[PDB]
DNA sequence: CTTGTTATCCGCTCACAATTCCACACTAATTACGAGCCGGAAGCATAAAGTGTAAAGCCTTTTTTGCCTAAAATGTGATCTAGATCACATTTATTGCG
């Protein structure tokens, strides 16, 4: 059950370590925070991993769900979120 | 007395929101980690036949330039006849009328 949902899960292909890179820099972040009690600025853990600081936020980005087409916006009749976006 | 079909009733699955534009403002949580593995590509220089580009090297043709000078076009001004100019005063000939 550990195989099955550790690729197939969401509507879309995703990477084994991709999300196992969000969960790592998780249990260190409180681990700062639970001492000094200040947020873990990016240049202490730039130093501990092996991502510098800038391409490391477009990574974030990649992670998401990402979202739908028929959701209701602001009309709520026939407004649609895949209906305001114009055809090149 | 027992049996049937029929009528009334209930809860159930079922099908089913319709006055008409726009503006302003706002918004998201979660599956244990580490070591070892094969994967793509970082873009490296290489090298070749093949291709299409980019110097400017004398030829030929066009086009502006300066040229010469033979032949045709161009002022000199004082005198002199054939021309022109105005305004609005007065005189003239047109077709009819009576």
């Amino acid at each position: 059950i550990t195989r099955s949902i550790a690729d197939q899960a969401r509507t879309i292909r995703i990477p084994v370590h991709m999300i196992e890179t969000i969960n790592k820099l998780n249990r260190i972040s409180r681990q700062m925070l639970q001492e000094m009690g200040r947020e873990p600025t990016p240049e202490e853990l730039a130093e501990r991993m092996l991502m510098p600081e800038d391409k490391i936020r477009k990574v974030l980005k990649i992670a998401k769900e990402p979202i739908s087409m028929e959701t209701p916006i602001g009309d709520d009749e026939d407004s649609h979120l895949g209906d305001f976006i114009e055809d090149t």
